[PDB]
């Protein structure tokens, strides 16, 4: 699932997409991680 090289620009949990790593990498801060 990660800690390898998966994935891209797409959240399998939110069924979500992403025209740039930079809103992939936003989506896994702001939404999977409201308190870092
Ligand atoms: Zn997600």
């Amino acid at each position: 699932g990660s800690a390898a090289e998966v994935m891209k620009k797409y959240c399998s949990t939110c069924d979500i997409s992403f025209n740039y790593v930079k809103t992939y990498l936003a989506h896994k801060q702001f939404y999977h991680k409201n308190k870092p």
